[PDB]
């Protein structure tokens, strides 16, 4: 089984224990590694921190300890406009030019592979992913003649259905790409006046108007679609979302006001990392949504929505029931990587609970 871990650049910028470096990564974790953001100029890929250069060197020999790593680097990303795909993919020309720049890029800082983060395909772009993903699968095919391993096609897709039938052609892509990471938790935020849980494994028999809104339909649907299993991998959230109550109602329904407040840590309104919400805890109350198989707790007028150990160890056996690839994991830098904020004394205890599940048979 694949567990595909994806570490982002501006996680050492964090103050504290906040601070994440690739030399906090456990080698044998995870199978794959992806470096997350890389921008495009001239259209070409390009590295987008200050020191990137020097944090690609760092991830890469993590490879010394365990050969059989591979890592990835990804392009695009939510604070990289998708109407900048949009240009570089609409246009025959500048699209042969970002997938000429790829390969002697990935080769000069050691990556195995290329991840696709291409925040949204709209209607009008459909045609032209296919041929992104077309195209620098071609051009992969062809470096491989130079005598060295073939590089990797992956990309993160939306799990939303309505975002699916919109911008992706799945069937195609799939005989393309070597995986498919499915973003599977987002399916909620302060987007809606109303609380609720973003990564649901199920619909759950209580509420009926977005029964697309669940891991179970997104995984079925891609299923039915035409992406093998064999491709698809399933994305778990180690961050939790945050909201602001309008009022002391906490079940199921409750109003809302906005997200909720920053994190120490993290500080971004709206999202808390695991580690932050292991501290959060002490003086909460948490239930379950037990149809939809997550957690949720509440402090004050603070409303939080996050997996644990739990219900990403059942997030885990569900995609092995099903035969899919193997799982996702949205950010080691949010899982508790110095394993000193979540009681037991583990390092990455979601991303490790996953791990587990999955060496089992
Ligand atoms: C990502 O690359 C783009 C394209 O080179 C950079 O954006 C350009 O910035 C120049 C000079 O800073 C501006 O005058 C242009 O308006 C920018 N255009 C666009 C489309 O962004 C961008 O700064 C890079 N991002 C990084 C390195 O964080």
């Amino acid at each position: 089984y694949k567990l595909i871990c994806y570490y982002t650049s501006w996680s050492q910028y964090r103050e504290g224990d906040g601070s994440c470096f690739p030399d906090a990564i456990d080698p044998f974790l995870c199978t794959h590694v992806i470096y997350s953001f890389a921008n495009i100029s001239n259209n070409e890929i390009d590295t987008w921190e200050w020191n990137d250069v020097t944090l690609y060197d760092t991830l890469n020999t993590l490879k010394n300890r365990n050969p059989n790593l591979k890592t990835l680097l990804s392009v695009g990303g939510w604070n990289f406009g998708p109407q900048r795909f949009s240009k570089i993919a609409s246009k025959t020309q500048s699209r042969r030019t970002f997938i000429k720049s790829v390969p002697p890029f990935l080769r000069t800082h050691g990556f195995d592979g290329l991840d696709l983060a291409w925040l949204y395909p709209g209607r009008r772009d459909k045609r032209h992913l296919t041929t992104l993903v077309k195209e620098m699968k071609a051009e992969f095919i062809r470096e491989a003649q130079a005598g060295t391993e073939q590089l990797l096609l992956s990309a993160a897709v939306s799990a939303g259905k309505i975002a699916i039938d919109r911008g992706y052609d799945i069937a195609q892509i799939s005989r393309h790409l070597d995986f498919i990471s499915l973003l599977t938790y987002d399916f909620h935020g302060a987007w809606r006046q109303t609380v609720g849980h973003h990564s649901p494994l199920f619909r759950g028999q209580e509420d009926a108007s977005s029964r697309f809104s669940n891991a179970d339909y997104a995984v079925s649907y891609m299923l039915r679609l035409g992406a093998p299993a064999n491709k698809l991998v399933m994305g778990i959230p180690t961050f939790g979302k945050s909201f602001t109550l309008a009022s002391s109602k906490t079940d199921v329904g409750a109003p809302v006001s906005g997200p909720g407040i920053p994190g120490q840590f993290t500080k971004e309104k709206g999202i808390l990392a695991y580690y932050e919400i292991c501290d959060f805890l002490q003086g909460a109350t948490t239930h379950r949504f037990r149809d939809q198989q997550v957690p949720y707790a509440t402090k004050g007028n603070q409303w939080v929505a996050y997996d644990d150990q739990e219900s990403v160890k059942n997030k885990a056996r569900y995609l092995k029931n099903r035969q899919l690839a193997g799982a996702m994991v949205w950010a080691l830098d949010l899982d508790d990587f110095r394993g000193t904020f979540c009681g037991q004394n583990l390092t990455f205890p979601l991303t490790s609970a996953v791990k587990d599940v999955l060496a089992r048979a």
